[PDB]
């Protein structure tokens, strides 16, 4: 994956979150600390927070991130097409993990009810567990896929199944 | 614990894997042809067992003393989804999930190369995404969870051009 689209995955709460622009930042609802004030120095007045779910988009008042350029945020991607999540690991290992995308879905997973698009790992058969699998720290990872030229960005890392082998994207 | 990645290690033209902290195995044509000494460990101190493309290199002192030893069998049964454990340079881990098939002698872009056919199950192609293998990836481990055990079965020989066919130098 280019170097440009790791540079965005930034630290963020319990999880990651992403930079679409340089006053563009989305991220996994459930990682926000739920009592913070301020976010890269800026106070909740002068940021607009779109919130859809286990999506959320925040637009800030000015450039927190002038080094990017601007890119492409879709609502999923169609039905088939083959994703990777830019997953960061213990001491710069990079995983970005191949996902085949499938249908808009509702599912209880452990406690929860979780809403986005449901798609399957394509790291291996039984992959419960940090080596091939997702892990509850990866949540705010995008879910990025080539295009012809362009990168498209259309989802955050919300949720996953006991087994491992289902996971699910939040989407705008 | 050490992860599984912690044994994939850079060696020659390609990698390697150390399955205990005395056994490392690797694809043969990616060794050195000119050494003294591998690991800091004299050539004279060190047990080379080669079968076609699968070398195994015994030590005689522990190497890698923080690991346990793993299960090394001579490939895996036919239908077996195995993981090929990628390393990058780029510090990015490429997990890709193969369907494993029959040991056979197969026509590999100018090449006869011996071991367990796979087919990459990524699709479409990997032209443009990480989805795919290239030749630099020589060495990677072949791997599968069975009950609670990982097992690791061979290592990477060879691939196609179009990328869907993979060959796995197994223990003779
Ligand atoms: C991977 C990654 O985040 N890299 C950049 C780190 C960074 C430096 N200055 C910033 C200001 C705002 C922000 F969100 C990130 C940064
Ligand atoms: C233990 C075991 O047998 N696993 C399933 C084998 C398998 C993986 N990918 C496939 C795609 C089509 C197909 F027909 C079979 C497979």
């Amino acid at each position: 994956a280019p170097p440009t689209l790791w540079s965005r995955v930034t630290k963020f709460g319990s999880g990651w979150g992403f930079w679409v622009s340089p006053t563009v930042f989305i991220t996994t609802t459930h990682v926000i600390p739920t009592s913070a004030k301020e976010f890269f120095g800026e106070p909740l007045t002068s940021i607009a927070i779109h919130r859809a779910g286990e999506f959320t988009l925040f637009r800030f008042s000015k450039k927190i991130r002038p080094d990017l350029t601007g890119m492409i945020l879709e609502e999923g991607c169609p039905e088939g097409t083959v994703c990777s999540v830019l997953i960061k690991r213990d001491s710069g290992e990079l995983l970005p993990l191949a996902v085949r995308m499938g249908a808009i879905a509702s599912m209880r997973i452990q406690g929860r009810l979780v809403h986005g698009q449901s798609g399957m790992l394509l790291t291996g058969a039984n992959a419960k567990g940090m080596d091939l699998g997702t892990i509850p720290g990866d949540c705010g990872a995008p879910y990025v896929y080539k295009r012809a030229n362009d990168w498209v960005v259309c989802g955050v890392h919300a949720a996953a199944t006991k087994s491992g082998n289902t996971v699910v994207c939040a989407v705008q």
